[PDB]
């Protein structure tokens, strides 16, 4: 396989032809201004330590990115990438000052990019012969820094397909975006094929790497963006220079289950099965109809596993740049507090002398399922917490299991290790 660049002749066509869907923006259509913020945002960041690797999780294996990154964007936003929940450092939409300039910045930041990506799929529809459709894929709600300082890796991965050189980011797709939303990328550089000292994004087309991919040089301060179908249909990686470089990358997350106002609904929602005069020890419940309690139990895995497990396993590095998700996070581990009462109580109702087998089968059906994989994630997150790289991570930010308490711990009412009570369940079923 082989790859164009702007030193062949027919890079230009091809990119007319075969990508009219990404757009390059270089640094000249772009002011000084804006320039000199952002860049400067990065470096403060950079300097306050806001940037971490991420410990991901892909095909079985445990990872530390090579890449380091920070989200930041609309509060109370996640984004789920490579089985990890980041939550954003806010940004003062309708902390440590500077973090808040800087947060401030990419906002700025995120707005031009917004105008320049409703412009461009405007001249994008109008060549091809629903403003709200337009409006909406480009109503970034985060961005996702990222740096890297290829000097500081022992050895990096050949582009395996196009002879590209050194691969910073592998090829892959944007995931997790709202269908056909576009991204737009602010790159800052800090500065026979290829010209391997430069930093270049690289596309190819998805199952095919018999056309020849592009790499598009970028240099201080272009921008890319990607549009329309762009990113399901092609890949894109980002191929090493010899300088440091950051990035911005402003996308339209999915954040359908992904916020805490969605989040802190769904608590609310098991709780309605709930008696509610009063927070005790006492969990007493409305229903035991199996719907109702299947939904309860789901709910009580949604809010400890997509949310609790995931924050935490960041080993708390936000209150190095922010301190808002520190509440939220005690309230939500407080509402799976009492739903830890609610299984038991609904255990409790199992085991009831005077409960007809037949409702008592109708409840162990809604509710395995449910207790089943709680005790398989639970032991997924365990070892995940222990492993062989989360044994270096620096202990100012290193992976910690909450929540956890010891078998000895009667502050909680159930163990955090359910085989037991998963066997017990399992074979009352089988009972005939
Ligand atoms: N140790 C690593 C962990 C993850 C990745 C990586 C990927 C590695 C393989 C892959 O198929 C897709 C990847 O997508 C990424 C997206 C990101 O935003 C950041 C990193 C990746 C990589 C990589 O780029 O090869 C290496
Ligand atoms: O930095 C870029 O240009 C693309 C962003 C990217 O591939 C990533 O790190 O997620
Ligand atoms: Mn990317």
């Amino acid at each position: 396989g082989s790859h164009m660049t702007p030193k062949d002749d027919e890079f230009y066509q091809q990119w007319q032809l075969k990508y009219p869907k990404l757009i390059l923006r270089e640094a000249s259509s772009v002011s000084e201004e804006l320039h000199k913020e952002v860049q400067e945002a990065f470096l403060t960041l950079h300097k306050h330590g806001c940037l971490f690797r991420d410990l991901v999780r892909i095909q079985g294996k445990d990872l530390l990115t090579p890449v380091s990154r920070i989200l930041i964007g609309n509060p109370g936003c996640t984004y789920k990438y490579l089985n990890t929940r980041l939550f954003t450092v806010p940004w003062p939409v309708k902390t440590e000052a500077e973090i808040a300039a800087a947060c401030e910045t990419f906002l700025k930041l995120n707005d031009y990019l917004q105008i320049e990506t409703i412009q461009a799929l405007e001249e994008l529809a109008a060549k091809e012969k629903d403003e709200v459709d337009i409006k909406s894929r480009a109503a970034y709600n985060v961005t996702l820094l990222n740096f890297m300082d290829p000097q500081k890796m022992p050895y990096l991965k050949e582009e395996p397909y196009f002879g590209m050189g050194k691969m910073a980011v592998s090829w892959h797709h944007d995931e997790n975006l709202v269908d056909r939303s576009a991204v737009a990328v602010y790159s800052y550089s800090c500065e026979e094929g290829r010209d391997p000292d430069i930093w270049h994004v690289g596309f190819k087309i998805s199952w095919d790497i018999e056309t020849p991919g592009l790499a598009i040089p970028l240099h201080q301060g272009d921008c890319y963006f990607m549009l329309d179908d762009l990113n399901a249909t092609h890949q894109h990686c980002v191929l090493a220079g010899s300088q440091p470089r950051f990035s911005s990358t402003h996308r339209v997350a999915e954040c359908s289950t992904g916020t805490l106002d969605y989040i802190l609904q769904r608590c609310q929602l098991a709780l309605q099965n709930v008696c509610d005069d009063v927070d005790n020890d006492d969990v007493s419940l409305k229903s035991f109809e199996p719907a109702v309690l299947k939904q309860g139990e789901e709910i009580h895995n949604e809010v400890e596993f997509e949310w609790l497990r995931q924050f935490w396993f960041q080993g708390n590095r936000y209150r190095k740049c922010t301190d808002w998700w520190c509440q939220p996070m005690a309230q939500l581990e407080a509402l799976w507090k009492k739903m830890e009462g609610v299984t038991n109580a609904v255990l409790h109702e199992v085991k009831r002398e005077g409960l007809p087998v037949e409702q008592r089968n109708e409840i162990l059906t809604a509710i395995l399922a449910s207790l089943t994989a709680r005790q398989n994630l639970r032991r997924e997150w365990h070892a995940r917490c222990q492993s062989r790289i989360a044994r270096t991570l620096p202990a100012d930010q290193k992976p910690e299991c909450r929540p956890y308490w010891e078998k000895d711990d009667a502050s909680m009412p159930l163990p955090f290790d359910l085989t037991d009570i998963v066997s017990e369940l399992r074979g009352q079923l089988l009972e005939a």
